[PDB]
């Protein structure tokens, strides 16, 4: 079967000594990629993370997640030492840490352009599917089922706040937790009336997020690869959305997971196993050798 091999764009098969870059850096993203459907990290990636550990190749998480979050998601292998989250990519390149938690990348949002999507979201009704992330928490300004569906995958609930704060807000992005049946629609409006102002992206079901024009995971990967002496020639990438497509492209070696859209697969030098299907494990296997 194909559940579990990773091939180039033709459809063959990557083989290890037909490779001539050692992987010494693995960046990954979190939801649809290292975790299944379940928001679990699967027993055979977690031995697979254990043998890289080992090996010494790092892992990194890049992610539109704040770190809080992903501890929150992922904290008993935190705990463990089994994943790091320090260096990490968080609010899609927007806060990245080096190994210090330093934000190696602060981009914050402009304050009118803040008020301006947070008005313009108000004139389209798309203000109370709203999760604004500042540095340390999230706020919304109502709960209704999708702020719900959001609570229950992201795994750290929105302080919930009047209108008027968030003026005082220094933020670094925007979720909207949409309906299914306005996303297309929403998503239409956002990048027109927000072209060359802010990055939109659609990132995991029906989530649209707003955040730093000039700033996405690709940033993040290349300064962490700068930090500890890395040839982006030496990483690799793999995720399955929308906010992977500049890390997938930037990066020569990189893994569209099988459950990721046309889009993202078409931006990934290699289309591998699903995230349900231990998608890191085989990116592992193939690339350094377990
Ligand atoms: O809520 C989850 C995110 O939208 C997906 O996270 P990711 O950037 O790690 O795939
Ligand atoms: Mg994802």
């Amino acid at each position: 079967h194909h559940m579990h091999e990773i091939v180039d764009k033709n459809g063959k098969k990557v083989q290890k000594n037909n490779l001539n870059d050692e992987i010494k850096i693995i960046f990954t993203a979190l939801d649809g990629t290292l975790l299944n459907s379940e928001n679990k990290v699967s027993e055979q990636n977690l031995e697979s993370l254990i043998r890289a550990q080992e090996k010494g190749i790092k892992v990194v998480i890049a992610t539109g997640r704040s770190i809080f979050s992903v501890e929150n998601v992922i904290g008993e292998h935190v705990k463990k030492n089994r994943i790091s989250l320090l260096p990490g990519i968080y609010m899609n390149g927007c806060v990245t840490f080096d190994e210090k938690g330093s934000r190696v990348i602060d981009r914050i949002m402009n304050n009118d352009l803040k008020m301006e999507i947070h008005e313009f979201s108000k004139q389209i009704n798309i203000s109370k599917y709203a999760i604004w992330f500042c540095l340390e928490k999230t706020y919304c300004f109502e709960i209704n089922d999708c702020i719900r569906e959001y609570m229950e995958v992201e795994a750290l609930n929105p302080d919930v706040i009047e209108d008027n704060m968030l003026e005082g807000l220094t933020v670094y992005k925007v979720l909207f937790s949409l309906p299914e049946n306005i996303l297309e629609n929403t998503l239409k409006l956002c990048r027109e009336k927000f072209s060359h102002r802010i990055n939109v992206a659609n990132t995991f079901q029906s989530y649209v997020e707003l955040f730093h024009q000039h700033t996405n995971k690709f940033e993040g990967v290349k300064e962490i690869c700068k930090y500890y002496n890395i040839s982006l020639n030496n990483a690799l990438a793999m995720g399955d959305g929308e906010n992977d497509i500049e890390m997938l492209s930037g990066l020569t070696h990189s893994v569209g997971v099988h459950n990721a859209s046309e889009k993202v697969k078409n931006s990934a030098a290699y289309v591998g196993p699903s995230n349900n299907e231990h998608a890191i494990s085989h990116v592992l296997k193939t690339f350094c050798d377990i």
